[PDB]
């Protein structure tokens, strides 16, 4: 029993965190096999950041311009290349702590653990979701660039995010491990704004199913809805549209609790109209959207209370 | 920017998690040097739990009755003893991954990271506080017994909790690493209830300072109060008393934001008698009490491990 926002154990990832220095700039890199991955903006000055020509800045660099530090050991850089917005530094030693890994690009609504690092040293781990506007609501300070987001499904680490920048509203933007940004963002200090954010509807529904499994039923009602009527109402509250794919994904939780997805959708429409009335759901006074349907099944028991 | 509930990197602890089997029971153990620590109830059947005589049950066991598994390796048990509610199993091999460690007993209000394990395998990491009623609001399933709570002090791991049981309300009870329970609980299948819980006041104040640092100032007011006047309000809303020690501990956050502790207390006083009025603080509609003053300074300064 109990439901917590839970991150994956960060051990396999901590053993990959290195410090990357290029001139006066210092950020974090990810050491996998004989390659160190880091944001390509490590080669820029603050004066270059407005309109950088990364290809032109990179061609002017040599392997000895990059200082890579793993704990108290200097790693020797023997090659450098760029893949989209990520810089790949070939080193002379394969990381003996390299876990079984994959590079995965995630869709909005998906969750992951972030190992926040400063100077190649892990300082904290937290759980978060890729927002529908492609930003992440992280907790990042100066020097956190290069920190990674991951999922550890079974014994394999799947890397899905690398931190690059903070937008003016305090939210964060980054890339997958192939250097492709999530969202309409660029690694430039030009004016960039995150689009209007919305609530991840399928995730709130999954969290309502988790509350039912944990014994909370006060919000349930005798109503059901069409999928279209649910969307007309939910979109008025800045909720993401619920697709037929989302309904299918909630199928196992619906089977386990005995509450059809469109029946749970009717509880949600009521919650958005009535508020909580001083009540809480799983210790929260807001509807929680950073738990996917897969997270709920993984965390929760197979017997409803 | 950003403020998240963040756990310590779990790496140093994951390297200590082992599986302990005694007959039909399987739970987790902590392997430090040549000793494996686990709950003493691992030696009990379900009938034994009703009223156990642990010394009598233990004297009937031999070293070969305990199966200890570290990854895919069988550890040889060469001795067994009991310290309060923890069983200590002497093994032939010292853990090569043993970090620098301490065993510490924490006070209610202090926070820690929990590495939830099943079959000696870490599956999740979350942050939580020792409640004033000595229970922890964890997220635990069957087989999580023996999972540990910890903090990191520079490069030293401070072990403060070992999971033993779940109370009927879904909250959890456990011991320090010396086998001494937190709270008026016993390791026995019998009726046990958690006392009425209170809010950790100094922690809410620290979380209000974190909101100010992050730009949330709507709750600030021109007013100030006294420790006497405030503690009358605190008693009335089931809040823990605020001591002069708590005021001193909040000193650095007070200096950084320019809001005196009794000035922040008058904001908390108003939040209790009037509510949030549809507003949120750090994305929350409730006053958060699971972040200590040290946690806030650490997350707003970028301390690494
Ligand atoms: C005082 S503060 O604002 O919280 O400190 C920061 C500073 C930089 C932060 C940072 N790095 C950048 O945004 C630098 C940058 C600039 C323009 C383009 C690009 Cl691709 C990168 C990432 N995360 C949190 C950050 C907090
Ligand atoms: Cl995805």
């Amino acid at each position: 029993s109990g439901f917590r926002k839970m991150a994956f154990p960060s051990g396999k990832v901590e053993g990959c965190m290195v410090q990357v220095t290029c001139g006066t700039t210092t950020l974090n890199g990810l050491w996998l096999d004989d390659v160190v991955y880091c944001p390509r903006h490590v080669i820029c000055t603050s004066e270059d950041m407005l309109n950088p020509n990364y290809e032109d800045l990179l061609i002017r660099k040599s392997n000895h311009n990059f200082l890579v530090q793993a704990g108290n050991v200097q790693l020797r850089v023997i090659g450098h290349s760029m893949q989209n917005c990520v810089l790949k530094l070939k080193v002379d030693t394969a990381n003996p702590k390299t876990p079984k890994y994959k590079f995965v690009r995630i869709q909005p609504g998906q969750t992951f653990s972030v190992l926040a690092c400063y100077n190649g040293s892990p300082s904290g781990v937290y759980q978060c979701a890729m927002r529908p506007n492609f930003t992440i609501k992280g907790s990042f300070l100066n020097g956190s660039c290069g920190s990674v987001g991951f999922n550890i499904d079974y014994d394999c680490v799947s890397f899905c995010y690398m931190h690059h920048m903070e937008l003016p509203t305090g939210v964060h933007a980054g890339t997958d491990l192939e250097g492709n940004f999530y969202g309409p963002f660029v690694d430039r200090q030009t004016a960039q704004a995150a689009g209007t954010d919305t609530t991840i509807t399928v995730n709130v529904l999954a969290w309502l199913y988790a509350a039912v499994i944990n014994g909370d039923r006060w919000f349930l009602n005798r109503f059901t809805t069409t999928l279209n009527d649910f969307n007309l109402v939910a979109m008025k509250y800045n909720y993401e549209p619920l697709t037929q794919d989302h309904v299918d994904i909630l199928g196992p939780l619906s089977a386990q609790t005995g509450i059809a997805v469109l029946d749970m959708c009717a509880s949600l429409k009521e919650l958005l109209q009535n508020g909580m009335n001083g009540r809480t759901i799983l210790g929260s006074a807001l509807l929680e959207d950073e738990f996917t349907p897969f997270d709920v099944v993984r965390q929760c028991s197979g017997v409803t209370f």
